[PDB]
């Protein structure tokens, strides 16, 4: 039997049970344990430590890299049948130095979604775009309706969007030799630029100790007018609070004076411990193929990495006919991030050790939030913790 490992996958329970069902009715020789994890690297380690790794794992660019630098995935070109990388989206597909360590699963582009009935209140007509117009924007919602703008997380290991706007904001993390890369113009002015709206009022103040899941219950309470999220969670919002979905429109999520946006990419891996190789390979191939990923992208209102099943999503939102508000809305959601990820790309680089940087960065930049430190302060002292670890693991 094979163990599949997935990342926070309940809604999607019914999806792997037909999916999986067909697994085994095509392989009654390699029968699937499907076990959803969210904190990963510690069962995998557990797993691993009693030579009983997984088959196939979930990951993404970030951690696929910390594994693959240790020699913890397989190269898959031995096993790959030959042009299997024809049937995924190229810039995805090669998104994975050690090799071909994974497989493209599935992707989402993140929107943003407005309050226009807050944006309104604020005498507002529309959302900025680009994060040197957010500023201005969020003193307008501050001021006029007392609500907030905007909700980033500064939660260490939570949400990268921070980390994510950084890069967006023209910031370079780590150089060649992994050494810190930060402490330069564009990374004084991002690290400024988020100490000076939290100390004027302008975010929320448990942005430094609550995650994306709050900002999740702001927007539904109608106390965020902006919430950087995805198609799916628009359905749950329709059915939470019907009042602010009423009033909700999908708007291109906010970037840098470059106008790249981000893509989550979700891949499939095998364990060099894996004693089935050649058969997990087959179960990602499975499941990564036309039929389910096209499946998948429309249960889970996502993009895939599929050829023929983005073809076929983008085709089915191009003449689709909805019945009612609702649905149109998740149609417009859905389109515009079909549209957004011919210009989306990657942000966090897939480089090791990415989270312990995010850590520090965001631990530094909290104590300039509150006060405790200046901005360059904690530049300064964000950029010498870093190079303390990284002299350490790359000498």
């Amino acid at each position: 039997t094979l163990q599949l490992w997935t990342l926070q996958l309940p809604k999607f329970n019914p999806y792997m049970d037909d999916v999986l069902g067909s697994w085994d009715k095509l392989h009654p020789e390699a029968l699937v344990r499907w076990t959803d994890l969210p904190s990963v690297e510690r069962k995998l380690l557990a797993a691993v430590f009693a030579r009983t790794a997984p088959d196939v794992v979930n990951l993404n660019p970030p951690f696929a890299a910390n594994l693959a630098s240790k020699g913890g995935l397989t190269d898959l070109t031995a096993l790959l049948p030959p042009g299997a990388e024809q049937n995924y989206l190229p810039s995805v597909w090669e998104a994975a130095e050690a090799g071909q360590i994974a497989i493209p699963w599935y992707l989402t582009v993140r929107l943003s979604l407005v309050n226009g009935d807050l944006l309104r209140q604020a005498g507002l007509s529309r959302a900025p775009r680009r994060w040197d117009e957010v500023p201005a924007y969020a003193r307008s919602i501050r001021e006029r309706t007392g609500r907030y703008g905007l909700f980033v997380t500064v939660v260490p290991d939570d949400s990268a969007e921070l980390l994510e706007s950084f890069v967006q904001m023209g910031v370079s993390l780590l150089d060649a030799r992994q050494r810190a890369a930060f402490n330069t113009p564009a990374g004084r002015k991002a690290f400024a630029f988020w100490t000076d709206l939290y100390r004027e009022g302008l975010l929320p103040r448990e942005v430094v100790s609550q995650g994306q899941r709050r900002a999740i219950e702001l927007y539904q309470s109608g106390e965020l007018a902006l919430l950087a999220s995805g198609a799916e969670f628009l359905r749950s919002i329709q059915t939470n609070a019907p009042g602010v979905a009423a009033v909700t429109t999908p708007q291109p999520p906010l970037t840098g004076s470059d106008g790249t946006a981000n893509v989550a990419l979700m891949t499939l891996a095998v364990p060099r411990q894996s004693q089935q190789a050649g058969e997990a390979v087959e179960l990602a191939l499975f499941l990564t193929n036309g039929t389910n990923q096209a499946r998948f992208a429309r249960e889970a209102r996502v993009l895939p990495s599929s050829l023929e099943a983005l073809s076929a999503i983008r085709a089915e939102l191009e003449v689709e006919q909805p019945s009612n508000p609702a649905e149109a809305q998740i149609r417009d959601a859905r389109l515009l991030s079909a549209e957004t990820l011919n210009t989306a790309r990657v942000l966090v680089p897939a480089t090791p050790g990415v989270k312990r940087l995010q850590s520090i960065i965001y631990t530094q930049l909290q104590r300039a939030m509150l006060g405790q430190i200046s901005s360059d302060q904690a530049v300064l002292e964000a950029e010498q913790q870093w190079n303390r670890y990284a002299s350490a693991r790359w000498p």
